[PDB]
C-alpha cells in the first residue's frame, strides 16, 4: 500500500518498470534519492570520486527527475546519507511496505543492496529489485550468465538472432499525493564538497542533466538535425557536438534508457533512412549491454589489476609520468589536446579516448588502473562497467581475442585530425604551426619553432617516449606475462 521508489542510475519517468508495477498497484508511492556520501569520498588512488563535470551533471538530473514527478502530482524525496541507513528510517517513519529499485551489477552498488535487504527483513518490509539498464534484459538473453560468450561478435551473433528487445514502458501522467513530510534540499557542489569546473565553451556541448534535456538532445541529434543517417560515417570525429549522439552522460545515470532510443531508431529507419550508420547506433549500444553482462558475470575481476583475464604484469606507478599523461604534456598533439579536453569538459570523443588509454599502457606502460580511476573521477558520462571494461579491453586483459594490440598515435592523428584542426582547438601554443606539421612539432628548427611562436621543452612539451621503442618494449613485457599465466 506504501512504496518507496529508490532511485539510483536510473533517474527517468520513462521505460521504468519499478514505478510502472507500483503505479499499477493504486498504493501511495514514495520516490526518493538519496546522495550517498561514498559517492563523493576519493578513488583508490586518491581522486575525487565525483568530479565537478558529473556531479553538476548529476544535480541537474535529480532536479530534472523531482520536477517531473511533481509535474504528475507527487514529488521526490531527496535525503542525504547511505540508503541502507536512510531507507531504514524512512521505512519506520511512515510505516513502508515495500522497497522497489533497479538492480546494479558492481561491487559497491552491491554493498548497499545487500545491506538494505539485511536492514529491511526484520521489518518485514518487501524488497524489489528489477532489471532495467540494458537493451537486451537479462530474461531475454538465449543463456544463462554463467554461459555468457566470452567474445563480443558471439554475443552479438547470439542475442540478435535469438533475442528480442522490448518496447520501453510507458511512463505515468498521475501520481498519488506526495506525504506531508519536509521534500529535501538537493544539495550543491559546495555542499557536497566538489570543486565546480568553470564552463569551457569549447565543450562539445552546453550539457545539461535530466531527462528532459536528454529526451530534447535525441530530438535534436535524430529529428531536428537528421544526423542519425551519417552516424557511422562522422562517429571518429573530435569537433562539434554532431559527429556522434553524446547520449552517454544520460545513458551513464539513466536519465535516458537504451530502449527508448531503440524505439527512436527504429521509427528513425522506418521515417527516413535504413543503413549501416542506424544501425551502428544500435551496434555501440549493444558493446554497452556487453560490458554490463561481462561485469555481472565476471563480478569484481573486473576490477583487479590482472583484470578479467587474470594476467600478472608489473604495470608502473610512475607518478612523474603519470600526472604528465593527465595534464596533457606528453608531446604529441593528440594524446595531449584530448587530456586536456577531458581535464576542461568532462567528455572525450571515443577515437580520444581509445588513443589515450592506448599512450597510457603501451606506451608508458602505466597501471591502467590509474587512468580508469581518472576517467572515473573526471567523466561527466562515468558508467562503471563502460569504463572499467573498456579500460580492461584496452590494456589487454579483457579477453578479448586479439592479444597485444596498440594505436599508432603517429597514423592515428593522421587519419582522425588530418589538418590539425582538433589538437590545435585544445592546443592554442600550437595553432601556428602548419596544417598536419602540428602533430609532430619536435621536427621543427629553431628557426622554425621561433616563426611559429613555439618553443620545444618551453611552449610545448618534448615528448617524452619514442612511439615506436615504448610500444615495444611493452609488448615484450606483455608477452612474457601471458607465457606465465
Ligand atoms: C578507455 C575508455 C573509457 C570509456 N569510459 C566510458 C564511460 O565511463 N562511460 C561510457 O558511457 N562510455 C565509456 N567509453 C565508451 C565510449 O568512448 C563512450 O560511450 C562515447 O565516447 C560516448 O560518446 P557518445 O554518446 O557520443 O557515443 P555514440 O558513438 O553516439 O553513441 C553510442 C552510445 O553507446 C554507448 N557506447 C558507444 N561506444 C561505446 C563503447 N566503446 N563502449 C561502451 N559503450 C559505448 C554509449 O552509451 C554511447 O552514448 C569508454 C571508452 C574507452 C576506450
Ligand atoms: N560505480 C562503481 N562501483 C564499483 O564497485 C567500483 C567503482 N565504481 N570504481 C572502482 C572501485 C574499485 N572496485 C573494487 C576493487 C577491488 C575489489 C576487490 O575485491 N579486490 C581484491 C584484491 C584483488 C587483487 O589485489 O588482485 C580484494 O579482495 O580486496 C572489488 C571492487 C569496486 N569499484
Amino acid at each position: 500500500q506504501k512504496i518507496i521508489l529508490w532511485y539510483r542510475n536510473d533517474l527517468r519517468l520513462h521505460d521504468h518498470e519499478p514505478l510502472d508495477l507500483a503505479t499499477s498497484t493504486q498504493g501511495q508511492i514514495i520516490p526518493l534519492y538519496c546522495f550517498d556520501p561514498r559517492q563523493f569520498a576519493k578513488t583508490s588512488f586518491g581522486f575525487p570520486k565525483t568530479g565537478g563535470f558529473r556531479g553538476k551533471f548529476l544535480l541537474e538530473s535529480v532536479a530534472d527527475l523531482r520536477h517531473n514527478f511533481q509535474k504528475i502530482g507527487s514529488n521526490l524525496l531527496v535525503r542525504i546519507g547511505e540508503p541502507e541507513r536512510v531507507i531504514f528510517d524512512l521505512v519506520k517513519q511512515l510505516n513502508i511496505d515495500a522497497v522497489y529499485y533497479h538492480k546494479e551489477v558492481t561491487a559497491e552498488e552491491l554493498a548497499v543492496e545487500t545491506a538494505l535487504e539485511k536492514a529491511l527483513t526484520p521489518l518485514g518490509v518487501e524488497v524489489k529489485s528489477f532489471w532495467g539498464a540494458t537493451l537486451y534484459h537479462l530474461k531475454e538473453l538465449p543463456f544463462p550468465i554463467e554461459k555468457l560468450p566470452e567474445l563480443f561478435t558471439n554475443f552479438r551473433k547470439q542475442v540478435e538472432q535469438k533475442s528480442v528487445i522490448y518496447p520501453p514502458y510507458t511512463p505515468p501522467n498521475q501520481l498519488p499525493q506526495f506525504p506531508d513530510i519536509e521534500p529535501g534540499e538537493i544539495p550543491t557542489l559546495t555542499e557536497l564538497g566538489i570543486t565546480p569546473a568553470p564552463f569551457d565553451e569549447r565543450s562539445v556541448l552546453d550539457f545539461a542533466g535530466g531527462e528532459t534535456a536528454g529526451l530534447s538532445r535525441l530530438n535534436d541529434y535524430f529529428w531536428r538535425r537528421d544526423c542519425l543517417k551519417n552516424y557511422k560515417q562522422t562517429r571518429n570525429g573530435m569537433l562539434g557536438s554532431d559527429y556522434s549522439s553524446k547520449f552517454s552522460p544520460w545513458l551513464a545515470n539513466g536519465c535516458l534508457s537504451p530502449r527508448w532510443i531503440y524505439q527512436q531508431v527504429q521509427d528513425y529507419q522506418h521515417q527516413r533512412v535504413k543503413n549501416d550508420s542506424t544501425y551502428w547506433l544500435v551496434f555501440e549500444l549493444l558493446w554497452r549491454d556487453y560490458f554490463r553482462f561481462i561485469c555481472l558475470k565476471h563480478g569484481p575481476k573486473v576490477f583487479y589489476k590482472s583484470g578479467l583475464q587474470g594476467v600478472k604484469i608489473p604495470w608502473g606507478e610512475n607518478w612523474e609520468q603519470w600526472q604528465i599523461w593527465c595534464q596533457g604534456l606528453t608531446g604529441f598533439p593528440l594524446v595531449d589536446a584530448n587530456m586536456r579536453e577531458l581535464a576542461a569538459t568532462g567528455f572525450m570523443s571515443n577515437r580520444g579516448r581509445q588513443n589515450v588509454a592506448s599512450f597510457l599502457t603501451k606506451n608508458l606502460g602505466i597501471n591502467w588502473q590509474m587512468g580508469a580511476e581518472w576517467f572515473e573521477s573526471v567523466l561527466i558520462d562515468y558508467d562503471v562497467c563502460s569504463n572499467w571494461g573498456n579500460w580492461n579491453y584496452t590494456a589487454g586483459v579483457g579477453n578479448d581475442g586479439r592479444g597485444f594490440r596498440y594505436f599508432n598515435i603517429a597514423k592515428q592523428s593522421q587519419d582522425y585530425d588530418p589538418m590539425g584542426d582538433y589538437v590545435k582547438h585544445w592546443l592554442p601554443e600550437l595553432a601556428s604551426i602548419p596544417d598536419g606539421r602540428v602533430h609532430s612539432p619536435w621536427r621543427l628548427s629553431n628557426q622554425e619553432q621561433i616563426r611559429f611562436g613555439v618553443r620545444l621543452g618551453v611552449d610545448y612539451p618534448y615528448p617524452m617516449v619514442d612511439l615506436q621503442e615504448s610500444v615495444e618494449a611493452n609488448r615484450r613485457i606483455y608477452e612474457k606475462a601471458l607465457r606465465m599465466t
